[PDB]
């Protein structure tokens, strides 16, 4: 499949080359795939997401997404226009509130709701969480992060966007979980992307155009909107059949466009999520 004049980011993530426009997938598209999106919410009455998107769980008084950017985030990960897996099932987890800040213990009952919930689903393609969130280092997140990945979830986090390096942030630090820093269109890592030996891959995450509340669209940057395309990019491959979570993040990074970042630190490594489509 082609998608003309998709977000740069889809575009990259199906090339071996920057500056192209049409991002190519395999139709099968993650049907059959789930991912979790455990953040401010998902509108899920959004018309990008075709009733493929709902609310499973919330700790404040509101399951909607008064924020924006657990929105944002669903958006890249399965959205029609926006999304890297079109067919995906979406899942909310709203453990931020509406201004995006979270207890870590409402977002370690969230990670643990997840790694339950999922047998409450029906993902025969396997399942995905997208965590587009994080803090200082806690032992305890990074924890309920590998309890999640270990009960079968792929879990993909974000690096965090303080320009440091990640090992002093969770759950971005925990080895076991799919860590994801930022790139621009440019092929350079994203001036805000934390770094370190802990990132497992790269991704867009530079001016991300996505859906926002109020069915409405905009474009933002975090390593928060990296890891939804790395976590579309994994429902995408499982319901390929090419990986399952356990070892997704990992052959993610084996198949990856490799040495084409500019300004990543000795240490970190140089690869770009790449699904590796041949039209």
């Amino acid at each position: 499949a082609a998608q003309t004049n998709a977000p740069w980011g889809l575009a990259r993530i199906s090339s071996t080359s920057p500056g192209t426009s049409t991002y190519y997938y395999d139709e099968s598209a993650g049907q059959g795939s789930c991912v979790y999106v455990i953040d401010t919410g998902i509108e899920a009455s959004h018309p990008e997401f075709e009733g493929r998107a709902q609310m499973v769980k919330t700790y404040y008084y509101s399951s909607r997404d008064g924020n924006g950017h657990g929105t944002h985030c669903a958006g890249t990960v399965g959205s029609r226009t926006y999304g890297v897996a079109k067919k995906t099932q979406l899942f909310g987890v709203k453990v931020l509130d509406d201004n995006g800040s979270g207890q870590y213990s409402t977002i370690i009952a969230g990670m643990d709701f997840v790694a339950s919930d999922k047998n409450n689903r029906n993902c025969p393609k396997g399942v995905v969480a997208s965590l587009s969130l994080g803090g200082g280092y806690s032992s305890s997140v990074n924890s309920a992060a590998a309890r999640l990945q270990s009960s079968g979830v792929m879990v993909a986090v974000a690096a965090g966007n303080n320009n440091a390096d990640a090992r002093n942030y969770s759950p971005a630090s925990e080895p076991s979980v799919c860590t994801v820093g930022a790139s621009d269109r440019y092929d350079r890592r994203s001036s805000f992307s934390n770094y370190g030996s802990v990132l497992d891959i790269f991704g867009p995450g530079t001016s991300i155009l996505s859906t926002w509340i109020g069915g409405s669209t905009r474009s933002i940057s975090g390593t928060s909107m990296a890891t939804p395309h790395v976590a579309g990019l994994a429902a995408y491959l499982m319901t390929l059949g090419k990986t399952t979570a356990a070892s997704a993040c990992r052959y993610i990074a084996d198949t990856a466009n490799k040495g084409d970042l500019s300004n990543i630190p000795f240490g970190t490594v140089n690869l770009l999520a790449y699904n590796n489509y041949q039209a």
